[PDB]
């Protein structure tokens, strides 16, 4: 879900706010995504989208009826590197793997200030 997400980046990001920093970002990084990514972030993002979407195909994930945003998966944070949870069922180690992997692609990109709350007609 959000929170284990948000945990993530902070993880991996510890100063970052990531409810105000990653968040309506370029055309990818908030509700919705469209269009041509504008930098390596936005990609992060882009992927991440994708990767829910396959979530939501994911048989487990179907026979759960999950909702890979309200999704129960754990995880922990030890010296900024996350780890999902053994214990996860099927969907949700694949929802928490797509989370990790996005935390992970935001601490190794650049961060354009000038894609932060980005009008979506660029998009
Ligand atoms: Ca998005
Ligand atoms: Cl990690």
């Amino acid at each position: 879900a959000l929170w284990q997400f948000n945990g993530m980046i902070k993880c991996k990001i510890p100063s970052s706010e990531p409810l105000l920093d990653f968040n309506n970002y370029g055309c990818y990084c908030g509700l919705g995504g469209s269009g041509t990514p504008v930098d390596d972030l936005d990609r992060c993002c882009q992927t991440h989208d994708n990767c829910y979407k396959q979530a939501k195909k994911l048989d487990s994930c179907k026979v759960l009826v999950d909702n890979p945003y309200t999704n129960n998966y754990s995880y922990s944070c030890s010296n900024n590197e996350i780890t999902c949870s053994s214990e996860n069922n099927a969907c949700e180690a694949f929802i928490c793997n797509c989370d990790r992997n996005a935390a992970i692609c935001f601490s190794k990109v650049p961060y354009n200030k000038e894609h932060k709350n980005l009008d979506k007609k660029n998009c």
